[PDB]
C-alpha cells in the first residue's frame, strides 16, 4: 500500500451548507488544511486515504472570527485582584471561534504587547488562527517597537491599533494624537500588508462619536479603517453609530452587552435602518472585565465576559428575529473577514482555510475544524491548550 | 499568669464622643491598633491585661487628616536660603494630625518625589499614617517612574498628582497637558486602588477656575477627582469655588490663610450657600512657605506655615460661629477621608483605625493616639521622631 | 448586647503545638489576624464573641513560606505554547503555603516585573502574604525603575534580585556585572528595609559555584545575602553547596527535583554535614517549567511544577530520616523567615501573624489560616481567587 | 464536472530520486505545495485534475538551502560605489536555491536589519523561503528592537545573529561582548522557536578560532549554536576548523572562495578527517563583495559573488572526489536544514515542502519547484521578481 495520509484528506458529506450563502446540501473536500472542493455529491473515493464524514441532517458553516478578545487577560479596574485570566484554547473552540484578534484594554501597565504577541503565537501554534492590535486604551499608544507604524508594518501578527475615546478611562487624547495614531496604523498597514485599522473603544461619554468625526476632518484616513466598538452600550451612541455606518463606516456590536441595546436587537435595527450587514460586525470582548460605573465614575460591580454570547446571538436572530441563517452568520464570519481583509477566512470556498462549524439544526455546535483539524467533537473539545486541565 | 499584652488592649472610658457624629457618653475598646468596640458602658474586665483610661469629663474625637503638607520642606521662592525644613513627627501629633498627605510645591528642582516618598515611609514607620501626591507645580509632572499613571498605579504611597494653575509660578500648561495628567491619575488610581485625584494649587490669576472648566470640557475625568486648593486666597476665586462645589466638586480651604477669607469664614460661607460639609475640606499647607508677591510679581515677604491653624479653625467655628462640634470636625476628618477614600480613617467605628484625639471641653488637645499608640500626653508628645531633640 | 466581632477573636484549642519548637499541648489565641497569646489552657471565655476551635488530637504549626514561585507563570523554553499559567490562590493555601516570594525565570521578554508585582499585590489582597524578587535570569537585570538598587529601595514588595548563573540559558555575565548587581540589591535593601538578597538560579554547568566565589573576591557583599538555589540538581554542585553553607552561606534546596539528590535527602545530608538547619531552606519552584535538555543543549522534555512536594519532603524527613517534626519544619518556616528577615512569619509567638496549619498526626493538612482567616477546611480551599474555577 | 484545482495536484514521475538518500526510481506526489506521497509507481489518476510530469531519465532532489546571502546588497569596503545590488529572485531559483538566509556584512551604516527584513518578506511572497540573521560585523550588534535576544524571540523571520571576528574590519570585540551576544541569541531562540545561532564571519587574523574557544570558557552556550563561516579562507584557520568540528562543532564552507582551500576540497578533507557530513555546510556569500586586501590592510581588489558555485561544488565532489550524489548534496540540503532546524526543508519526505530540483544525469538544473510552484523551466526562471528585467 501507498501512504497518502500526509494529505489529511477529509470529505465532509451531505450537510446543508451555509457558506455563509445557502448552498443547500453540499459536500466539502479538504486537504492540507484547505478547502479543495465544494460541490454536490463528491465521490468518496475521489482521493486515497480519505476520511469520510457523514453530516447528513446537519448544518455546515464557517468558523467564527472574534475580533475582540483579551487573550492574556484584562480587567484591573478595581485593583489587581480584578485582573482577569488568560484565554484557554478550548474555551474558544467550544464557542465556535476559529479565528481571533487579541487586544489590551484599560490596563497597559501590568499588561504588555510583548506578552499579547506571545500568546497570539501560542494560539496559532495550538491550532487556531490569531492576530492582535497594538496599543491599548492609552493614547499615545504603548507599542512594541516604539512606533505604531513600525509595529503594524513590522510585527507579523499586528494588524492595527487600539485606543479608547469618550470614556472616563481614556487618556484624554486630543484630535492630533488620534489622527497621527490612525495615520500611522494606516500607513504601517500598506507596508506590512495589514488592514491597518484603528479600533476605538467607546465609553459612555456624551460626546459619543464626535472625536471620530473631528479626526476625519483632520487627516486623510479612509473612513473604512476606523472601527468604533461597544456601540450598543448606550442608546444615543448606538443611534450615532447607525449614521456613521450609513456614511460608509463599519460598526462593531458587542455580544456581551444585553442592555440597553442587545446584540441581536442592534443587528436587526441596523438592518431596519437600511444598513448592509457587510458593514456590521459582532465581537465578544471575551475575558475582558465588565465593569459598571457610578454617576461619579465610581465602580460598583465587575464581572468577566465569555464567548457563549456569540452563538446565542445567532440563535436569537434566527429564532426570534426572522433572519435567515445566512444573514445571521455574516457579522461573525464574512463581515469580519471583509473588514480585516482576513484571507482564506469567513467563507466556504475552495482555497480558503478549513475552519468549519458542524451544527445541529437547532444551531448547536457539534464539531469544530480549525484548519482542517478536528478540535471539537460532540460539542466538546478533543484538543486542549498545552496547559488546560 | 497568661500574657495577653501583645493585644495592646485599651479601654477608653466615658468621654463624650464625637465620631464625628454625637454619640454622647460612650466607651471605646481598642486592640491591635483597631477600634474593636464602641458602646455605652464597657466592662473594664471584658478583656484581659486591658489598660483602662478614664476620660470622664473629656471629649473624644477622630484624629485629623491633613491632606496638604510639605513633609520634606518646601519654599525656595526667594533663593535657597528660603528652602523650608522637613516636618518633624511631634509637630504633627501635637497639632492633632494622625494622617497626612505629603506633596511638593514650587520647587521641583532641589525637591524630589523619591525623597518625599522616603519621608512618607519614615512617618508611617514612626507611628502615624502618611501618603503622598506625585508631581509638583510643574506640568508636565516630574514623577518617579516617568509616568503619572504608572506612579499612581504602582507606588504604594502615591494616591494622586499635584499641579499648579492660575498662578505666576505655573509652568503655563495648556488644556491638553492638564487633561492628560488628570486622566493618567484617574486611571492609575483604578489600577492601583487609589483615589486617583488631581490637586490644583490655585494662584491669584484672574482666570481662577477656568482651566478646571476647560479641562472638564476636554476629557471624561469625573468632577469628583479634582481638587482646587487655597480657594480662600482671594475673593473672586473663593466665590467661583462655591459654585464649583455646588456643581458637585469638593473644595479645599487652607487654614494658613487668614485674609481675605479666613478659614472658619469660608466654611461658614460654604454652608450659607447650601454646600454640604462633605464637599469641603481643610488643610494646613504645613511647612510650606507663605510668600507674598508684588503687583509686578515681585516677592516682598516670605514665611513658613504650621499646623496650629487646624485646631484653631475648629475652635473658632464652634466658638464664634455656632457650628456644632460634630459639624466643625467634618472637614478635617470624615470629609477628607471621604474624598480620598482613606479607609479606616476619619470616623470612630469598630474596624476603623484607633487614631483618636482626647480633648478638654474647651477644645484643647490632651492626648493623641495614632493607631492605638499613645503619642501625646497632656498636650505634649511622648513619642518623638527618630532625630527630634 | 455589645458587639466585639470586629476583633475576630479566635481560640484554637487543644492541639499539639510545633512552633516549630515542640510545645506539647497548648492553646493559641488570635485577634485581628495576630497571635495574641500562646499557652496551655486558655479560657474559652477570656474574651467576648470568641470562636473556639477544637483541635484536640490535631497538630498545629506555622504556615509554610515558599520563596521560589513563578506567580505569573513561567516556562516558554520550547516556544510560546510552553508558557505556564499564573498561580491560583487555592493551590497555594491547599499546599500549606501562607507566604510566598514571586520571581521570573528564563523568559523576561513576554514576562514583566510590573505584571509580577500586580499579582503579588493581588495575592496580598486575597488573603495571603506575597513579596517578589526583581530581575530574572537575564543579567543585566530588567527592572521596574531602571535600577536594581532603586527597585529594591523603593518598590515596597521587592526584596532582592534574581539572576541565573552556570546555565546554558544564562546571559553570559561576568563578575563585574554580577558584583555590581548584588551590591545594588544589598544597598537598596538597607535603604528600603529589605533583606536585599541576590538569588542565583544554578544550572548544570561544570563551573557550579565558581561565579559566586569569584564574586566574593570582587566585592564586599556579605555571604549571607547570596542564595544559591536548586543546589540538588546535580551532585558536584550539591557537594560544593555544602562547603558554601559550611562557610556561612545559606542554601536553597528545590522540592521539585527528585534526582539526583532528593529534597529530604539533601536536607539530611546538610545536617549530617554540620550545617545548622537555619542555613538550609526548601522552595518549590511551583508554576515553573521543568525542562530537560539533552547532550547538545536540546530540549527533550518539559513540564510544570506544583506545590505538593513541599509537604511531602516534611513527611519523608520525619518518616525516613529520623527527624523530629520540629526540625523537619524549619526549612519551610523559621529558616526562611530568618533568612529573608520576614517579620511576624515562620514562628508561632504572640505578636506574630496568624498564619497556621492544622494537620493530622500523620502530617496531612486539614485547616489553614492566613492572617487569622480560614482558607482551607477539611483539606479543601474555602477561599478562592477572584477568578478561580 | 467537479473542480479540484485548488489542490494543485502534481505528480512527478519516473525520476531517479535522491532524497538526498538514494531511493532509486520513485514517484512524488504533491498537493498544496507539500509532498504528500513518495513511492515507486504512483497512479497517474490517484487524484483528480493532476498534472503529471514525466521525469523519466532525470534526477530529482531537494532544493538547495543557502544560509549566507546578502539579500539587500553588501560591499561598500571601497566607498559607496562598491555597495552591491539586492538579490533578484530568478538568480536564486536558477541556481537551485529554494531556501535562503539573509545577512549583513561589513556595512551596517547604510545597511539596516529593517530593510533586510522587508526583503526576506518580499522573497517569501514571491515564492521561495527566506529567513535572516540579525546584527552584522559590528559588535555590539545593531538590531531592530534594541536587543539581540528580543530580535530573535520576537521577529518571526530572525533566527540568530551575525558577527565578525579575527578580521581587520571587526569592531574589536572582547569575550564578554561576544559571550553576552551569543547567550542572547541562544535564549531568544528558545523563546521564539528559533535555532538561536551565532554566525561568525572569520577573517585572516592569526587568532583564527581563538575567540570562539575563549567564548566557550566564558559562558555556557552549546557548541552546536556557534557557526564559524568562510573557514576555507586560509589554511591554518581551516585546519583549526577541523578540530572544532571534531569537538562537536558545525562548520560552514564558502563556495565563493577557490583558494587556498577549494570548497569541494574542504568538504572531502572534512570527511577524511572523520567529520560526519551533518556537521559540514556550504554557503555562497552571494551578492556579497569579494574584497582583497594587501599587506597593510589596503584594498587591492573588489568583486561580487554569485550563486553558481553552489552547484559547481556538487559536480566536482562527485566527479573528482569519489562522492556519491547523495553525500554530495548533504551540505546544501539536509545538513543545513538540520543545523538551522528548518522544518519541512532539505529532505524529500511526505509532509515536507515541495522544494525540489530536476537535474540531468550530469547534474545540470532543468526545473525547480518551490513550495510546489514551477519556478524554472529548461534551466530558465519562469517566475521573476516583481521588479526583475
Ligand atoms: N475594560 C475592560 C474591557 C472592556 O472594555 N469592557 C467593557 C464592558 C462594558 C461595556 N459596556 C458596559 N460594560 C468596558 O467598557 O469596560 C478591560 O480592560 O478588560
Ligand atoms: N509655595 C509654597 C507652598 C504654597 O503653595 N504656599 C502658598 C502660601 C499662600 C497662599 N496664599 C497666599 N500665600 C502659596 O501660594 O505659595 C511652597 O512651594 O512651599
Ligand atoms: N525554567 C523555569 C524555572 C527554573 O529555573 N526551572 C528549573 C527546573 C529544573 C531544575 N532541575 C531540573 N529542572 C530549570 O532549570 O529550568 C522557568 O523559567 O519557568
Ligand atoms: N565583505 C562582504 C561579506 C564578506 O564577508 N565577504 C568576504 C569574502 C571573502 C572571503 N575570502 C576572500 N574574500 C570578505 O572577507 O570580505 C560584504 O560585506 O559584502
Ligand atoms: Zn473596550
Ligand atoms: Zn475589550
Ligand atoms: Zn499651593
Ligand atoms: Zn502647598
Amino acid at each position: 500500500m501507498i501512504d497518502y495520509t500526509a494529505a489529511g484528506f477529509t470529505l465532509l458529506q451531505g450537510a446543508h451548507l451555509y457558506a455563509p450563502e445557502d448552498r443547500g446540501i453540499c459536500d466539502v473536500l479538504v486537504a492540507n488544511g484547505k478547502i479543495i472542493a465544494v460541490a454536490s455529491n463528491i465521490p468518496s473515493d475521489i482521493v486515497p486515504n480519505c476520511t469520510v464524514v457523514d453530516l447528513s441532517g446537519q448544518i455546515l458553516c464557517p468558523g467564527f472570527i472574534d475580533q475582540h478578545v483579551h487573550l492574556i487577560g484584562g480587567g484591573g479596574e478595581a485593583g489587581p485582584t480584578t485582573r482577569t485570566p488568560e484565554v484557554a484554547l478550548s474555551r474558544l473552540t467550544e464557542a465556535g471561534v476559529t479565528s481571533v484578534v487579541g487586544l489590551l484594554g484599560t490596563d497597559s501597565i501590568s499588561r504588555h504587547p510583548e506578552s499579547l504577541l506571545a500568546k497570539t503565537r501560542a494560539l496559532n501554534e495550538e491550532g487556531i488562527s490569531a492576530w492582535m492590535l497594538t496599543g491599548a486604551y492609552h493614547v499615545p499608544s504603548r507599542t512594541i517597537t516604539g512606533s505604531v507604524e513600525k509595529d503594524v508594518a513590522i510585527i507579523d501578527r499586528v494588524i492595527g491599533v487600539k485606543c479608547a475615546i469618550s470614556d472616563h478611562r481614556s487618556a484624554a487624547p486630543d484630535v492630533y494624537h488620534l489622527a497621527n495614531m490612525a495615520a500611522e496604523s494606516r500607513v504601517g498597514g500598506l507596508l506590512g500588508g495589514k488592514p491597518g485599522v484603528t479600533v476605538f473603544h467607546m465609553g459612555d461619554s456624551k460626546k459619543a462619536l464626535q472625536p471620530i468625526y473631528d479626526l476625519l476632518e483632520n487627516c486623510d484616513v479612509p473612513i473604512s479603517k476606523l472601527l468604533p466598538t461597544h456601540v450598543n452600550r448606550n442608546v444615543p451612541l448606538f443611534e450615532q453609530a447607525l449614521e456613521f455606518a450609513r456614511k460608509g463606516g463599519t460598526i462593531d456590536i458587542t455580544s456581551s452587552i444585553d442592555e440597553p441595546v442587545a446584540p441581536a436587537e442592534g443587528i436587526a435595527r441596523a438592518v431596519q435602518a437600511g444598513i448592509p450587514l457587510a458593514r456590521v460586525t459582532l465581537s465578544s470582548n471575551g475575558n475582558g472585565s465588565q465593569p459598571f460605573f457610578d454617576d461619579e465614575g465610581n465602580l460598583t460591580h465587575i464581572g468577566v465576559a465569555g464567548f457563549e454570547t456569540l452563538l446565542e446571538t445567532v440563535q436569537v436572530l434566527v429564532k426570534d428575529y426572522d433572519f435567515s441563517i445566512s444573514d445571521a452568520l455574516r457579522p461573525l464570519t464574512s463581515s469580519v473577514a471583509g473588514f480585516l481583509n482576513l484571507t482564506g477566512k469567513g467563507e466556504i470556498l475552495p482555497g480558503n482555510d478549513a475552519d468549519l462549524l458542524v451544527m445541529t439544526p437547532e444551531l448547536r455546535i457539534e464539531q469544530v475544524y480549525a484548519r482542517g483539524k478536528l478540535m471539537v467533537k460532540d460539542g466538546k473539545a478533543c484538543v486542549k491548550g498545552t496547559f488546560e486541565t
